[PDB]
């Protein structure tokens, strides 16, 4: 066990191994710092997770988050340094610090100050569908894909971040960028929703990246089915006999109907690669949607595809959330997960 030594900054109290030095306030779900970690010379954010076990919700997204953490080892996707706890007993056990690299600008930074070129978007939508290749591949769904959660540097490297670990319903109205990156059946519960939430995403920053612009900046729910109709046509019979609720059922047919869009007077001048990609991806039918896999072999990412280096998971066992547990149980759950994190080479 190493030494922790305290502190109390901006009215919290730390307490770290003498490894994490140099503490600095960053962010406040709760609280982070920005800190030098002397054992493996990163920079590194530190996370004090506020009351994570306050009630059995808490409790469990707590371990959930832990668990998704742990596993996740791959080039594009954030993983986890370290986790500590100073209490030295489970008796004693109350507070949870987690450690990843410390990220600077997101895609927002890069979308709204830079001219990229074509090769540029190519090496950006690649990273994250070779990151979500990984992530399906163990039956693990991100759910919450936008610019402000995907880590970019000066190389033009790229990382996911901020898995949704199940946002609330004041979050997701009005004129919020939130809600503009959600597939349609997911925004209005249409359906059972699955992996193929994500690929909408990636279309969703893919056009944005080629025009600039927002692709469906809905000023509430109905507004941005409205855009998202007027792009990709009404639906056919096949995909309304897929739709759960007769009211939802019942309103789409009150609309007019609309073919679909010629993509290439949609986005005007770009790769007719990027165009016909965009095709695949941004289909109504979610049964119908290119995946991850299938994407990365797609001839606009031709210069950067290498299949026998886009790896996939090891397998995640997801049986925990279907378990009924009291808090005390899900907090030794996660005690055992922190005492026997190891960490990377
Ligand atoms: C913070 C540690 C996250 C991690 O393990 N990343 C990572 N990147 N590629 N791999 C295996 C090839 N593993
Ligand atoms: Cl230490
Ligand atoms: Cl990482
Ligand atoms: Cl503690
Ligand atoms: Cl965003
Ligand atoms: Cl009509
Ligand atoms: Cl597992
Ligand atoms: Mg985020």
């Amino acid at each position: 066990r190493p030494t922790f030594y305290r502190q109390e900054l901006n009215k919290t109290i730390w307490e770290v191994p003498e490894r994490y030095q140099n503490l600095s306030p960053v962010g406040s779900y709760g609280s982070v710092c920005a800190a030098f970690d002397t054992k493996t010379g990163h920079r590194v954010a530190v996370k004090k997770l506020s009351r994570p076990f306050q009630s059995i919700i808490h409790a469990k997204r707590t371990y959930r988050e832990l668990r998704l953490l742990k596993h996740m080892k791959h080039e594009n996707v954030i993983g986890l340094l370290d986790v500590f706890t100073p209490a030295r007993s489970l008796e004693e056990f109350n507070d949870v610090y987690l450690v990843t690299h410390l990220m600077g600008a997101d895609l927002n930074n890069i979308v709204k100050c830079q001219k990229l070129t074509d090769d540029h978007v190519q090496f950006l939508i690649y990273q994250i569908l070779r990151g979500l290749k990984y992530i399906h591949s163990a039956d693990i769904i991100h759910r919450d894909l936008k610019p402000s959660n995907l880590a970019v540097n000066e190389d033009c490297e790229l990382k996911i971040l901020d898995f949704g670990l199940a946002h609330t319903d004041d979050e997701m109205t009005g004129y919020v960028a939130t809600r503009w990156y959600r597939a349609p059946e997911i925004m209005l519960n249409w359906m059972h929703y699955n992996q193929t939430v994500d690929i909408w995403s990636v279309g969703c920053i893919m056009a944005e990246l080629l025009t600039g612009r927002t692709l469906f900046p809905g000023t509430d729910h109905i507004d941005q089915l409205k855009l998202i109709l007027r792009l990709v046509g009404t639906p056919g019979a096949e995909l309304l006999k897929k739709i759960s609720s007769e009211s939802a059922r019942n309103y789409i047919q009150s609309l007019a109907q609309m073919p679909k869009m010629n993509f290439a007077n949609v986005f005007i001048g770009a790769n007719p690669l990027a165009v016909d990609l965009l095709e695949k991806m941004l289909v109504l039918d979610s049964d119908k949607r290119i995946t991850a896999a299938q994407a990365l072999a797609h001839a606009y990412f031709a210069q950067y595809h290498d299949p026998d280096d886009e790896p996939v998971a090891d397998p995640y066992d997801q049986s925990f959330e279907s378990r009924d547990l009291l808090i005390d149980e899900w907090k030794s759950l996660t005690y055992d997960e922190v005492i026997s994190f190891v960490p990377p080479p």
